[PDB]
């Protein structure tokens, strides 16, 4: 539907859809920006991720809440509306992974946009795994981890211990794996590890560069603290 | 849509989808229920102005960013997109007028109903009035006009002054003045006559029913104290 509008006018719009807290127009700009073929710059790489995890993380708050109450109901009502919710849930996550798989990642070549991509990829794997059940479950976990160790070989490679991208990276797969992959130890040795090699780095960082790696640290710490 | 739905089944999941706070799954519920052609009890008429009342407000916000970001514009895409946002408020508006004229008020009889759903009529006009401009927006302001005065007037005849849904009333015709009419001085002395013939009723009320009314009689102040 947005094969009409101009490449610039969808940005220009997902921008405003932001400005307006309108997340589902600002996914659908940006996944029209997307289909336009080229690749997308820093800015709009985030401006994609903040459309889209607003989106999904609308839907995971509902079918969390609706699961609860089917939970403890355990007619078919509840468990309808929690499918329905799940069902919309996966659409959205499928429509991401379908824009980095066609073709964003294969035409990503630089560390920052390469590891960016390949981390959404382990996001949105991880969401599905959330409402996975069974050995579906297992591929779908598999699928996350693969792209979440991709996007870490990269990043170890590639960019400094501080890099905000790097950072949120190991601190999304540390969540993956104590939150899904049922690996508390590796989560919290992730966690870890991560935030004691950025805290060594900070010497080299700009006043705003040191304020946007340790505001993730502080993240990293926070999840340390509920964890141990 | 939701014609092959059972409708204690959409009344459910319109309670399932207000926990979940998926306001635009429960306004389409709630008119799947309307659409059943029954007329609708306290509880169910409470849900359909809940989900849209939610909905609606959340275009309004929207539509509001996007104006005052067109008004200090002044391409075309700031336009188009408050145009866009704008069309889908209006048809969110239509939709509720088109349940209530079809056939919500004419079968409406006891005071709570009646007065229940012309208040409707006229918070949707205003709605339409908000973003309406010319003589378009003259018609428009008459019919939001036409129908809280009948509202009044049932309500004047049929409730206490502490009737919650009276009150009600009475705030929104009051802000009605003031924010759509240019009639400020109408606005407060209606809040403030509503607030006088209120607070020499509570003394009828139960701890429960005090309550209820104490906190619509709040927002009459806290209006009375923003416009003097
Ligand atoms: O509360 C969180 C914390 O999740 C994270 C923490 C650190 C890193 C990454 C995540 P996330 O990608 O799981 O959102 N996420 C979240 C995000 C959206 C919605 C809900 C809800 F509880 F409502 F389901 C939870
Ligand atoms: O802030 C308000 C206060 O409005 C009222 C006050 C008393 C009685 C009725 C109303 P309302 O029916 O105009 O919402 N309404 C509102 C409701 C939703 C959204 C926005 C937004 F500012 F974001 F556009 C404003
Ligand atoms: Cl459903
Ligand atoms: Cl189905
Ligand atoms: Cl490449
Ligand atoms: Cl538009
Ligand atoms: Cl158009
Ligand atoms: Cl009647
Ligand atoms: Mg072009
Ligand atoms: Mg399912
Ligand atoms: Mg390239
Ligand atoms: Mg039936
Ligand atoms: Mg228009
Ligand atoms: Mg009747």
């Amino acid at each position: 539907a947005m094969g009409s509008m101009e490449r610039a006018s969808l940005i220009q719009k997902a921008k405003l859809a932001e400005q307006a807290e309108r997340y589902e127009d600002m996914a659908a700009f940006m996944k029209g920006a997307v289909e336009k073929g080229e690749e997308l710059s820093c800015e709009e790489r985030n401006l994609l991720s903040v459309a889209y995890k607003n989106v999904v993380g609308g839907q995971r708050a509902a079918w969390r809440v609706l699961s609860s109450i089917e939970q403890k109901s355990n007619g078919p009502e509840v468990r309808e509306y929690r499918e329905k919710v799940e069902t919309e849930l996966q659409g959205v996550c499928d429509t991401v992974l379908g824009l980095l798989d066609s073709h964003l990642i294969k035409e990503a070549g630089d560390a920052e946009s390469r590891v960016f991509y390949l981390k959404m990829k382990g996001d949105y794997y991880r969401y599905l795994a959330e409402v996975a059940t069974g050995d579906d479950k297992k591929r779908i976990i598999d699928s996350a981890r693969s792209a979440y160790q991709e996007a870490m070989d990269i990043s170890k490679k590639e960019m400094p211990p501080t890099n905000p991208i790097r950072l949120g990276l190991a601190l999304n797969f540390s969540v993956f794996h104590y939150e899904i992959a049922n690996s508390p130890e590796e989560a919290i040795s992730l966690a870890k590890t991560t935030f004691d090699e950025a805290m060594a780095d900070l010497h080299t960082l700009s006043e705003d560069s040191y304020k946007d790696s340790t505001l993730i640290m502080q993240l990293l710490r926070d999840n340390l603290t509920l964890w141990t």
